[PDB]
């Protein structure tokens, strides 16, 4: 049990600031380690999962994480390896995201295992109450300009007015570098995760805390999954069956290294999976074990079964199994989707949702049996929808051909 050996052989190592020296560390016992998340959305994406799980990884290995949220960080915007300024936000809407972020964290990290217990930080602590000036004297001395331009995440945004950095954005790197330190003081953190993008911001902070505290302290970054539209976490910005669907159609090349990243499924496992799909006639289901076990991750068993059974019933063309909030999900992000009012023909309902471009048309298309509502196919042209054909009185899924589903949303 070399944690950082494991690490490594999930291809969770993006970065590692003195390797040895860390390996040994752990190897003595327990340390405290962190990792931050900025409050720029309501909640995260699948890609923070990451450095999220891998916290969990480091706490299921006896360690202590410390989840730190950005209440502070947030006010002011990471600069780091964006082209383009980011508006600030309001403290208000800041804060609101705050809340939402540490509650979505939560679950993924055990708070009440004893000693390495998790827990949820915020740098607004900090950073909230510090007067300008004790902020430069204390920790901008520290800092060089120079050194700070020169760093490859801000390097691009100052070569020279494609686009430009704000000195509020210059200065986020001071702020993560000192979260690190007041870390170590206050919780003894000697570890600091995050994405790959983030070892400028690990590195300052490590520096930093040399000399405000003379401690050594060390940095491990993970490898990004790029999806920021994104992949939220939110179950209302992107919904289980739109996450678990995203999920089953990862590419070859990357499922075993979601797989891997993505979760705790043995190392052995994921090998064997692999070297297996590869022979198997062409068989392969890594896809498949991934979408399941992320969605169950994130969603719970609950939001594995309905992304299950709202894929089922969109491949089989049977409703039976939907329930209402299942239709909610295909409202949400599942198919598309038009509403309309009650008392409209078929023939209506296929031209206000696309599926046919006239009336003329839609029934021709209607009258070859091409058009199946709620799974029983209906070749009237002149039908109108009864209330049975509303089902939860609410929802009506037309397909046209063998694939292509419209959702009605009756008012
Ligand atoms: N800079 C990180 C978030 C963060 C904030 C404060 C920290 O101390 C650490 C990390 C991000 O934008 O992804």
């Amino acid at each position: 049990s070399n944690l950082i050996k494991q690490l490594q052989e999930r291809g969770l190592v993006a970065q590692v600031t003195d390797e040895e020296a860390l390996a040994e560390r752990l190897a003595q016992g327990p340390i405290a380690l962190y990792c931050g998340f900025d409050p720029t959305a309501d909640s995260l994406h699948a890609g923070h999962l990451v450095p999220l799980l891998c916290l969990k990884r480091f706490q299921q290995a006896g360690h202590k994480p410390v989840a730190l949220v950005g209440g502070a960080t947030g006010l002011i915007g990471d600069p780091s390896f964006k082209a383009a300024e980011r508006k600030l936000n309001t403290e208000e809407t800041v804060q609101e995201w705050v809340d939402k972020i540490r509650k979505q964290v939560a679950p993924f990290l055990d708070f009440d295992c004893g000693e390495n217990s998790a827990i949820a930080a915020n740098n607004y602590d900090w950073f909230g109450n510090m007067n300008v000036l004790t902020f430069l004297r204390d920790i901008g001395k520290h800092f060089s300009v120079n050194q700070m331009i020169n760093k490859e995440a801000v390097k691009q945004r100052l070569n020279r007015e494609d686009q430009g950095i704000s000195f509020t954005e210059f200065s986020y790197n001071l702020l993560q570098g000192y979260d690190f330190a007041c870390l170590n003081k206050q919780y003894g953190v000697v570890l600091q995760i995050g994405g790959s993008d983030q070892w400028g911001n690990i590195t300052s902070g490590i520096d930093l805390t040399r000399r405000l505290h003379q401690n050594q302290v060390f940095g491990l970054t993970v490898p990004l999954i790029t999806k920021a539209g994104a992949v939220w976490l939110d179950p209302k910005k992107t919904s289980p069956y739109k996450f678990y669907q995203f999920a089953i159609n990862a590419a070859d090349a990357d499922v075993y290294r979601w797989l891997k990243f993505g979760t705790f499924m043995s190392i052995e496992e994921i090998n064997a999976l692999e070297e297996e799909d590869k022979n198997s006639g062409k068989a392969p289901r890594a896809q498949y074990v991934f979408a399941e076990q992320v969605t169950r991750l994130v969603h719970g068993e609950e939001g594995l079964q309905a992304a299950k059974r709202i894929t089922e019933c969109l491949f089989s063309g049977s409703l039976s199994a939907l329930s209402e909030a299942d239709f909610e999900q295909l409202a949400q992000d599942g198919v598309p989707m038009v509403e309309m009012e009650k008392g409209a023909d078929l023939m209506q309902a296929l031209v206000d949702s696309e599926l046919q471009p006239s009336r003329g048309q839609a029934r021709k298309t209607i009258a070859s049996n091409a058009i199946t509502i709620n799974g029983e196919k209906q070749s009237d042209p002149e039908y109108f929808f009864k209330e049975e054909d509303r089902l939860f009185g609410r929802f009506t899924l037309l397909r046209r051909g063998k694939k292509n589903y419209c959702l009605i949303c009756w008012k």
